């Protein structure tokens, strides 16, 4: 079952047409993996070295290979809660991406950004909503969050 | 007075029976250290190299010694506020523990995790309360928070 | 225009009389730079290696030069939102300053602190307001936030 | 072929009897994977989340699962060149292990230690050879280097 | 004089034709800046946010702008001594690039890699010379070292 | 015995007259602690929060207290071997100090610098000896290495 899930997952990446973690979860559920969830999908994206790429249809999508990869291609997910916008990236890319985001600053609604190895926390200024900040970050990275 | 506090503190660790920072504070107050607080206790746990261990009564407790220590044994405190679950660890162990926590993912209520040297911030998904996340994290680390 | 902005900005630093990012923004607007904002000012403080110093009038102010610099002199801004107190520092100084802040602990209203390269997130305990924590942090660093 | 290599590799881990990267390479070559090398084995140990464990025969060996893991169990390889002893660990464990090693100090032949995410560089004092330091580090971690 | 040096330096970047730090130093000396050296050039590349790009003549060269930048474009210099290959990168990009290099492994002559914020140390295996490793790293990043 | 060693050690710090780890080791040996060594002294400097200060006799010496501390005051030891100059600092100060050192660059004999939490590795260019680099670093930090 696990070998089949890995094969199915990699095939979705090879199609170069899925743009978000939720899309991958839904595709796998439709294939029969009833217990699939975002936690499992996030672990697989990290484990198998998935990155994003702009396909020939101009869509930012996951793919399976990274010296020529761009920072934007290193973003794997953008999500949020009431207080923070959280980005997940490929291993060790969070710091580099956070450097760029914290340069955008308060005028763009970013009060501050802190990154871990593959996770970034973006906190908003009092003048922008977490949802608007979320929408702006999704636009910057072309992620269908 | 400070020499006596250190001696008293180390003795509490040697008893291998205290399970939380608050328990240590209370024990020291009862001994006569009226001005003791969690800030002082946290500094002492860090300074004296305290770690936790499962005692022979099956209780996770502080002890005074660490190549054979486990990640769980490296957690010193778990607490929270309205927006985050915060974990304090032994020096330089936060990154390693955060790697594990962020692998649990959204399906377990963890939207993201970021760590500093000995501090970890865990932010919840919109589908779990900070208190429930707190309770789950306390269960994972067997910490009486 | 950009060359003039840089010259104007550096001159403000050389005056050794401005104590906050907002003061710099206002001074530049008054000089005719209508589009100046905190994002631009934050980038310039980082780019030109600005630090703070206590001037001869006993005021903590920005200056243009750092082996003899103190941690307090490495703080560039202190601001906050509803959930966090955020500090911006000179490049690579956040970790060191965060070490000090997280030692203050819960008894001082600091539940935890995590730092990125030049940004620090301070989360409050349930017993202190974000504004009171903000005011205390501003006092510690003598920053007119 | 790659699916077969992964299956073969995981099976070696499940046997809980291999103690070093070189042993894994040799076992895979004997099975028919003529092009296997340490670079590939190191990538697989990282990718599949391998850790070490003391088996029932008292041997430190690789296994396939980590909250209960010890620092020693997080070491994947110990090797050296003329100037440094280099340790590879599981993801994000290098910092924690380095903290311990740099505490051993000059009296134990360790002039200094610096760690990356999963790599540690140990430089020797002028009073110990890189090979003796290597042998001591291998003994500490019970690694057949 | 400093304002003229900055203007001259930025103009060299805008030409999009210089491939190494030494080339920049030589060009500036020829323009009349007799005291220019690599230390000053390295500081300027960092300060002004220089990155590399493949120009229309297929040459990897410095340019003056970075969300769409690749890891290779983030390398600013490759040099070496008798024991290490050292890479300098744009701010906060060293960790990400090191992750990639340490994946190449021992079979490619890389015993280990450790990174700081914008500096990477690559130590060779006993089977490759520091100069051959240097030459291979220069080829990977297309840097005329 | 350990309580006496701690008391003796702290008293040496309070004298504000010792300038190097070796001086502390020698003073403790003279007091009767026959088994004292640099490993133990380094651990104590870290554990007890020692920093350096310029005393009234203009000597850089250890002291026992740090928001007003300078980067230079955060250096605890400077030593070297055949290939590297290694600096030990107070907890979490290595990154900040390394940022400054790597800005000095190749023209000052510094090929590169990488830091861990409280340790810094400085590798020399082919044009400066490790001993000359050592002597220059000792002069910069006024450390009697």
């Amino acid at each position: 079952k696990q070998d089949n899930l890995v094969r199915a997952f990699k095939a979705l990446l090879k199609e170069e047409r899925f743009g978000s973690q939720g899309e991958i979860v839904e595709a796998l559920k439709q294939e029969g993996f009833e217990n699939i969830n975002q936690s499992k999908v996030s672990r697989m994206l990290t484990k198998f070295g998935a990155v994003r790429t702009r396909n020939a249809k101009m869509e930012m999508v996951y793919c399976l290979p990274t010296v020529s990869s761009s920072l934007r291609e290193l973003v794997l997910d953008v999500d949020h809660n009431q207080a923070l916008v959280v980005i997940h990236t490929g291993p060790g890319a969070a710091q580099l991406i956070a450097r760029m985001l914290d340069s955008l600053g308060k005028s763009e609604g970013i009060l501050g950004v802190v990154a871990g190895d593959d996770t970034i926390f973006i906190t908003p200024t009092l003048t922008i909503t977490t949802e608007q900040l979320f929408k702006s970050v999704c636009e910057l990275f072309e992620y269908a969050g």
